[PDB]
């Protein structure tokens, strides 16, 4: 039957759909990215300086296994991917609202860079085919920032998988990133960490798979 939404509900399911507009539109602006990396594997990560937003990563990367298998073990067991994944500590969903969006606080582990969490709301819908992670920091009252954890905010983040084009056991994994790290970090070292920090969820992903 029908549901009913709190106004403070459907101010982070738009921001759910913001994030996710903002981001796709990122991605169907193809030509224009600069280059970072280019792994052994065929993994690329792409660069662009976003009038709106800032500069940006694009992890290019596939996987031999299943599109539905990534799909719960990155979303739906997401809470338990700070276990396979060194470069966070602890997530934690806040609150799920309706079928697609929720909040969460991930808190990332850091040793030069000092130690910074999140708190975002994000929304994994799926058009079939292809399931998508969309997500940006959010502002979540009911858990405000701590002392020790600096409190970086992510700007439009999504996560696309997708079929290989002629091959169901192999995914497509686009994902873009945007960060504001948000601290007097010099403008340089913030983009490799950014990159290799990619560059590594996607090995760890692998691994994990198995």
């Amino acid at each position: 039957s029908m549901t009913l939404y709190s106004d403070q509900e459907l101010a982070y399911l738009q921001q759910g759909e913001e994030a996710m507009q903002k981001a796709l539109g990122i991605l169907s602006n193809q030509e224009g990215w600069k280059k970072e990396s280019q792994q052994d594997n065929g993994d690329k990560v792409m660069s662009k300086v976003v009038p709106d937003v800032g500069k940006v990563f694009r992890l290019e990367v596939v996987v031999d296994q299943p599109m539905e298998r990534l799909y719960e073990e990155l979303v739906e067991r997401m809470e338990a991917m700070g276990e396979w994944n060194p470069n966070v500590k602890e997530i934690k969903v806040l609150q799920k609202i309706g079928k697609d969006t929720f909040i969460t606080h991930e808190l990332a582990a850091e040793n030069l860079v000092g130690p910074r969490d999140f708190v975002s709301v994000r929304c994994a819908k799926r058009r079939g085919s292809t399931c998508v992670l969309a997500g940006m920091a959010t502002d979540f009252g009911n858990m405000p920032e701590q002392k020790g954890v600096i409190r970086a905010e992510h700007g439009p983040t999504c996560m696309v998988l997708h079929p290989l084009a002629g091959s169901p056991s192999k995914t497509k994994l686009t994902w873009l990133l945007s960060i504001d790290l948000k601290g007097w970090l010099p403008k340089s070292i913030i983009n490799q960490v950014l990159s290799q920090t990619q560059v590594d969820f996607a090995n760890h992903l692998r691994k994990r798979l198995e």
